[PDB]
C-alpha cells in the first residue's frame, strides 16, 4: 500500500543519461555486476517512476481505460519488484543473481505494451473522435511513454547479456547489445534480405538493391561505429518492408520493377543511411501522418513502424526522416552520429515544462 | 492625427485570400479596374492594418530601434495613401488612374525593407545577444511580417500589370504576374544560366545541369502548371547559387566537379521540384539554422535567400525543404500545388491565437 509513496519520492529525481562509452566502460572493465547493481536500483526506480508519474496526470478518460489501467499496474509491480533490492548488500554472489532474475522476468511482463497501449488508442478514437488536438496530445505522451521505455530496455539487456553467468568468452566483439566495430552495411544487407523474404512470400516478385559507401575522410575504407546493431536493423527493416511494398503495389500492370539504393556516408560528425525507392511516392500533406499513431491506426498492419523506428533514431541523439516526391518515389534518411562521444541517450523528464504541453 | 484609429478599425477585419483562379478571372473577364479598385481599397487597408497592428504589439525594446520606426512609417503612410479613394467614386476614369499610380508610389517606398529590417535584427544580436528564445522570436514575427508583404506586393502587381493603359494586346499568355501556361522546365534552365554566369565571374569555374522530368499520368507531355514565373525563378535562382558554391568550393582540390541534378516531377497534387547537389553536404544539426534570420546574419552575402524563399513556396500552400548528407552533398525541394483549385494565398492574421506566440 505504498507504490504511491514510492512514485512521489523517485519521481524526484532526474534520469542519468548514459554516453555510448560509459555503456562500453560499464561492461568492460569497471564491470562488476555489484557496480551496475547498486547504479540500477537506483536509476531503474527513477525512469519507472518518471514514465508512471506522467501516466497518472492524463486525462481520466484515458487514465481509466482498460488499456492504460492494466498497462499501468505492470509498472506499479515492477517498481515494487527492483524495491526489494534497495536495501541488500552486493557482496552476496545471491543478491545480484536473483537481480538479474529480477530483470529478465520485469521485461518479459512488458513485452506487449504497444499493442496494449495501441488498444487504447482505437477505443479513443471510437470513443471521442480523431481530431488534431487529441492527436497532438496521444502522440506527445507516446513518443515520450515509448522513448523512456526504450531506454529502459537498454539498461536491462546491457545488464543481463553482459552478466549471463562468469566470463568464459573474457574479451568480445560485443558488449552485450553493443558492437564497438558495427559494419552498417551488412546490416543493410541482412534487413533487406529479411524483407526481401516476406515480399517474395506474399507478392512473389521483390526489387533488388544496391549499395553505395561514401567514406568522406577515407576514400574507400569500409564504415564501421560503435552502436547497438539490433536498433538499427529494426530500422532499416521497417524502411525496407515500405519500400518493397510501394515498389511492388506500384509496378503492377509494369514489368519492370526498379530496385531500391542505399547510400551510406560517413562525414565529420554524422553518419546517415539513406534508402531511396521508386514506389510512386507520397504527396506531401500525407507525409505528416504516416509517423503518427493515431492516424496510423502481409508486410504492413498497424502504424507503429515509422513512428517508433524514429525514436530508435532519436534515442543516441539521432532522427529519422521521409521526404517524398508524389508521382515517382520516396527518400528515407537515418541519421546517426559519427562519434561514440555524441552518442548520449535522449531521455524525456517530468517538469513543469512537460507539464504544460498537455493544456 | 488618425492612423492609430484607422489601424484600430481595419485590424477588426480578417484579410480575404485568393485563389489562383480568382486571380485569373480579376484580370481576365470581370476585369475593370473598378472591380479592382472597390476591392483592393478595402483589402489593402485590410492587410497593411493587420502587419501594423503586429508590430506595435512588439516589445518596446525592438519596437524603438531606428529600424523598425523608421519602417513602420512608410507603412503608415502608405495606409493614409490608400485611404484618400475611401470616398471617391470609380466610374471617373481618373479616379482610378490615381489610384494606379499611388500603388506604384506604395510599392517603391518599401522596397528595401528588407535590408532595413535586417539591420534591425543585426542591432539586437549585438544589444542584447541570440538565445534561442530571442530568435524563436524574431523568427516568427519575420516570417509572418514578409509573408504578408508578399500578398500585398502579390495584389499591387496585378493591378498595376493589368491596367497598364488600354487593352491594345487585348487577350495575353500572361495575366499580370500569372502564366497559366508556365513550363517548370524553362524556368529552371533560366535560373541556372544567370547563376552559372554568376559561378563563372567568380570561380571561373561551374558545375553543369541535368533536367529530368516525370509526369505521372502522361508519360511525355512537357511540365506545365499555372503559377507566378517571376517567384518560382526567385526560388530556384537562390538554390542554384548555393549549391554551385558549396560543389566548387568542396572540389578545390579535384579537377572533377560534378553537375546539379535536377528533378521535376508532377504527380495528382503535388508538383515537386528537387536540385541535387555534391557539395560536402551540412551536418544535419546545422541545417536547421539555415532557415534562421538572427544566424544567417561573391554569391552568398546575407542569410536571407533560404528563409524568403521557403516564404514563396509557403504563400500558396507549397513548401521548400532542405536534406543533406554530410561528406556528400544536399537535396533541395520546392513543393508546389499542381492544381489552380489548391493553389489559395495563406496568410498571417491577428487573433488572440497570434498573440501568445509572444509569451
Ligand atoms: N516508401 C514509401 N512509399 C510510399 N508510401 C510509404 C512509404 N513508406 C511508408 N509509406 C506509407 O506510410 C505508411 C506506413 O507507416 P508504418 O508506420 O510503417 O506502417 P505500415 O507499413 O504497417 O502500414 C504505409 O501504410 C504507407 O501508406
Ligand atoms: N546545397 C548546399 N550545400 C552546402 N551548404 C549549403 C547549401 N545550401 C545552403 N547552404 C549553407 O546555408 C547557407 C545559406 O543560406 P542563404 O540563406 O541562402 O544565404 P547565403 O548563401 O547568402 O549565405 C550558406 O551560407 C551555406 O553555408
Ligand atoms: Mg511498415
Ligand atoms: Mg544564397
Amino acid at each position: 500500500g505504498s507504490a504511491p509513496k514510492y512514485i512521489e519520492h523517485f519521481s524526484k529525481f532526474s534520469p542519468s543519461p548514459l554516453s555510448m562509452k560509459q555503456f562500453l566502460d560499464f561492461g568492460s572493465s569497471n564491470a562488476c555486476e555489484k557496480t551496475s547493481f547498486t547504479f540500477l536500483r537506483q536509476e531503474l526506480p527513477v525512469r519507472l517512476a518518471n514514465i508512471m508519474k506522467e501516466i497518472n496526470l492524463l486525462p481520466d478518460r484515458v487514465l481509466s481505460t482498460p488499456s492504460v489501467q492494466l498497462v499501468q499496474s505492470w509498472y506499479v509491480q515492477s517498481l515494487l519488484d527492483i524495491m526489494e533490492f534497495l536495501d541488500k548488500d552486493p557482496e552476496d554472489h545471491r543478491t545480484l543473481s536473483q537481480f538479474t532474475d529480477a530483470l529478465v522476468t520485469i521485461r518479459n511482463r512488458h513485452n506487449d505494451v504497444v499493442p496494449t497501449m495501441a488498444q487504447g488508442v482505437l477505443e479513443y478514437k471510437d470513443t471521442y473522435g480523431d481530431d488534431p488536438v487529441s492527436n497532438q496530445n496521444i502522440q506527445y505522451f507516446l513518443d515520450r511513454f515509448y522513448l523512456s521505455r526504450i531506454s529502459i530496455r537498454m539498461l536491462i539487456n546491457q545488464h543481463t547479456l553482459i552478466f549471463d553467468g562468469s566470463t568464459n568468452p573474457a574479451h568480445p566483439k560485443h558488449i552485450g547489445s553493443i558492437d564497438p566495430n558495427c559494419n552498417v552495411s551488412e546490416v543493410v544487407k541482412d534487413a533487406y534480405d529479411m524483407a526481401k523474404l516476406l515480399c517474395d512470400k506474399y507478392y512473389m516478385a521483390s526489387p533488388d538493391l544496391e549499395i553505395q559507401e561514401i567514406n568522406a575522410a577515407n576514400s574507400k575504407q569500409p564504415i564501421h561505429m560503435v552502436y547497438v546493431p539490433s536498433h538499427l536493423y529494426h530500422m532499416l527493416f521497417e524502411l525496407f518492408k515500405n519500400a518493397m511494398r510501394a515498389t511492388v503495389e506500384s509496378h503492377e500492370s509494369s514489368l519492370i520493377l526498379p530496385p531500391i539504393k542505399v547510400m551510406v556516408a560517413l562525414g565529420e560528425e554524422d553518419l546517415s543511411i539513406k534508402m531511396s525507392d521508386r514506389g510512386g511516392g507520397v504527396p506531401l500533406r500525407k507525409i505528416e501522418r504516416l509517423f503518427s499513431y493515431m492516424y496510423s491506426t502481409p508486410l504492413a498492419g498497424f502504424g507503429y513502424g515509422l513512428p517508433i523506428s524514429r525514436l530508435y533514431a532519436k534515442y543516441f541523439q539521432g532522427d529519422l526522416q521521409l521526404f517524398s516526391m508524389e508521382g515517382f518515389g520516396t527518400d528515407a534518411v537515418i541519421y546517426l552520429k559519427a562519434l561514440s562521444t555524441d552518442s548520449v541517450e535522449r531521455l524525456p523528464v517530468y517538469n513543469k515544462s512537460a507539464w504544460r504541453h498537455y493544456q
